[PDB]
């Protein structure tokens, strides 16, 4: 057993379905944010205490913790803004409007150095998902644009960003299911590749930096080599509810029905094992794929998961439709 299960906690204080749960760089803090636009910034340990609570006027559709300056929360809008929120004072630093007729914020990435962050923008909907986007770079000494991204062939919306671990790459995925690697030592794609049926739903790097993982909208988990141009290393079908549509149903001929938007995925630290949602809770695998642990604890379907080791302890965060958010402590035995 490559993991001790030291418990499972219960915060309880949204009430409705959880967008975001996101540990911050310390690994001491979680904001998480519900579909109602409610942002809650709490501790867990040693005990449960909620240091912020907020209702958003305006719809949100992106979290992002800052890298260098542990308090500052990276809030990304559906009207086109960028809030840079103060955990510990309770106040937002500063508004920006990004950019004109690309209103939803989908992601926001904060460099590792600190010095920039990058915002995905894209249009509305149609009245589907297949609609331009930008990718932004922003400087955050003056909270300014620096540069636009090219995005070939054609502009689309980015749902998701990943820095590596030094900051001079970042890997993103398209609602046309297209993988991007931007080298950000010169700003421009280096490579891009068809990586889904359907939409990328997250990206992330593999630890050795060597292959990322993506997992996406035909069901799949693969793992892509960012050495030989975005070949496939290895693929997986995991179980619908891995991905969704997630589903809450009640006796009343009433559904609430959720697209994945936050993260499907995370890893230890050393990116040996990955957990994923399913309707009952966290889905622990070993990565190379096989099952490990079913973490359980939800009554309703698990839609997005984070996963941080502080002080060489896991911490696996996984939220459902209910608003309820398990955290169950590991420790690699
Ligand atoms: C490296 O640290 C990070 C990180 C990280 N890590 C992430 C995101 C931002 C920062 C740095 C940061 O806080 N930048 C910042 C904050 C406020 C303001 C501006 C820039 C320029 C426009 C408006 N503005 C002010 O009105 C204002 C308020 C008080 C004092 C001075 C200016």
């Amino acid at each position: 057993q490559p993991f001790i299960v030291l418990g499972q906690e219960e915060y309880g204080e949204h009430h409705s379905s959880i967008m975001h749960c996101r540990v911050d760089c310390s690994g001491r803090r979680v904001a998480s944010l519900d579909v109602d636009g409610v942002i809650k910034v709490w501790s867990f340990n040693p005990i449960m205490q909620t240091k912020a609570s907020s209702i958003s006027k305006s719809p949100l559709l992106s979290l992002e913790w800052a890298t260098k300056r542990d308090r500052l929360l990276l809030l990304g809008s559906g009207v086109g803004t960028v809030r840079l929120y103060d955990t510990e004072a309770k106040k937002n630093l500063c508004e920006i409007n990004i950019n004109d007729n690309m209103p939803r914020i989908l992601s926001l990435a904060c460099s590792p150095n600190g010095a920039s962050f990058v915002c995905s923008a894209a249009a509305p909907s149609l009245t589907m998902n297949q609609v331009p986007g930008r990718l932004l770079l922003w400087d955050t000494k003056t909270m300014k644009q620096q540069l636009q991204f090219s995005l070939d062939p054609e502009p689309i919306a980015i749902n998701c960003t990943a820095f590596n671990h030094n900051g001079n790459l970042l890997v993103t995925g398209a609602a046309d299911g297209v993988i991007r690697l931007f080298d950000m030592q010169q700003h421009e794609c280096a490579m891009s590749w068809r990586a889904h049926y359907g939409e990328v739903y997250s990206v992330e790097f593999s630890y050795d930096e060597n292959t990322v993982y993506s997992i996406g909208e035909d069901g799949k988990f693969i793992q892509w080599n960012i050495h030989k141009s975005g070949l496939k290393v290895s693929e997986y079908s995991l179980p619908s509810d891995a991905t969704g549509p997630f589903v809450l149903s009640g006796y009343s001929g009433y559904k609430q029905v959720q697209v994945p938007r936050g993260r499907l995925f995370a890893f230890d630290s050393e990116g040996n094992y990955m957990l994923t949602c399913s309707a009952t809770g966290g889905v622990i695998y070993k990565l190379g794929l096989e099952s490990c642990l079913s973490l359980g604890g939800h009554r309703a379907p698990v839609v997005t998961v984070d996963w941080s080791t502080a002080m060489d302890c896991g911490t696996c965060l996984t939220a459902s439709m209910d608003g309820k958010i398990k955290l169950t402590t590991l420790l690699a035995h």
